[PDB]
């Protein structure tokens, strides 16, 4: 469902040895959470330059030769209820994101929250402990279109 | 209906002699009347730190970690029609609250009034008689998701 | 029939370790043992003060607002033997209360005696020691109706 | 299995708000750890005073009348694996005592291993995840029968 459009798409960051985070093409654009140290794989877009937004807890850069194909693309339009994920279903309700409680943690810092049409509207920074379903520290698009990093209070990166 | 999804969300306040007005918690924010006195039942958000709103007559403070099974989302889309209530069925003819003649009283003062989907869009405080089919006052939130009273003529605050 | 109607009438009074003691709610007053120590249950009935009487050995007090359904009339009427109790029946032989030997014991100081009508007739307080028929120390009431206190020889207050 | 076993024995230790540890009967002894911070359940076993140890990480105390049922026998003999435990099944290959990944979280650093008999071997308190299988950091006995510590490299309590 998801994951076949997530895999061969979004790109692990390996710690040389295990995976810190994940980095991800939205509208021609690589980027990865800034917290997560490590080397992307494939040559043929780990050597892109990355640039830092530091308030975004991002680093932003144009990938080369294949801006065409292999786009995850973005959308504003965020009407609530039922967002899939690799690792399942997230929720969304009052401006604000929820996961069940357990499952996320280091090496999941960097995921992107897809639609029913293979669509982001979320990249997960984040997240913080509320008992029962825990929020995500994440950067989404207002209505405007306009990127905003959403953190609930306390929320480690995972 | 109503009595199930508010049921482990509003938590009631005695005076320690007996129950004199619910507390409701919504949007992550517990709020309480303000001419209800006495302590609340569940003792984990009794110590919370409670800030007085006297224009709109309700104590206000954050829950700690109960974001979830106790949101209880709010919204201020308030189509005319009928609404379910703790006690039976209210409408919103004429862009007001009427509930039926004999229901309401003394000690049952911080009811929450939630949609068909189970979205709380009213408070309830006091209330009129208006012959049949008695209005009552509520805070309830305008078209902009402002917060307002409305209190109609000389509503008893029960 | 003394099961049912003991029940949520006969309030136990726990010292932070165990029930140790029974408070009774007869004739519109609350009245329990004063060698008994600790906190009674029922919070609403906690709350109101108790005046002491040292030589019926008891602290007695004005209820709350249950005035209705909560009187349990006192009877100083005293047919000879055969009334039932809490924890079995006593007898009323001589003027006296006796019980089958090894009933009661310590934390049941307060329980009260009805009759066949469901009326209280006594509030024990202690009890002697006879070998077959164990005595009672208890507060009654006498044929003009005065209260009276009758213990016998040797009453272990417990 | 287990987890009828050490049921009415595991009391457990609030946040104030939610459980952070568990607290065992063992021998007499109220045992708890110092890195769980809370309040003990309970009053019978809560209003001890507690005597700090600080070298094996617990605290240990005296129950004033539940000895009737302060059941839980610990014991040294100790065969090299296949021991039952509160979630699953612990391993004691190689002197160690290990579990599968994943499992054990906030909440579940005060319980104890029981043996095949019902009998308590050990304390967790903490674990780290390194080598072929992660390891614990947990309060046991020694051959000869004094308390000893088992404490693997990073071994954070979890």
């Amino acid at each position: 469902m998801c994951m076949k459009l997530e895999s061969d798409k979004t790109f692990p960051i390996m710690l040389n040895g295990q995976v810190n985070g994940y980095a991800c093409v939205v509208g021609g654009r690589l980027m990865k959470p800034l917290h997560v140290e490590g080397k992307i794989d494939n040559e043929q877009l780990a050597a892109v330059k990355l640039k830092k937004a530091s308030m975004y807890d991002l680093e932003y850069g144009d990938v080369p030769q294949n801006m065409k194909s292999d786009t995850l693309q973005y959308t504003s339009d965020k009407p609530p209820g039922f967002y899939n994920w690799h690792h399942g279903a997230v929720q969304y309700e009052n401006g604000r994101f929820t996961v069940p409680r357990g499952v996320g943690g280091k090496g999941d810092s960097g995921r992107p929250i897809l639609d029913n049409r293979g669509r982001v509207v979320a990249i997960v920074l984040g997240g913080a402990n509320e008992g029962t379903r825990t929020a995500l520290s994440v950067v989404t698009w207002n209505q405007k279109g306009v990127t905003i990093k959403d953190t609930p209070e306390g929320s480690e990166p995972w």
